């Protein structure tokens, strides 16, 4: 239920916001 920040929103915010910036960072 709060299992949702540590599965749908931590692991969706490092496979895409993490994911695009720091390989655009590092290019």
């Amino acid at each position: 239920g709060i299992g949702t920040k540590i599965l749908g929103g931590v692991k969706t915010a490092l496979k895409g916001a993490l994911k695009e910036l720091a390989s655009t960072y590092a290019n």
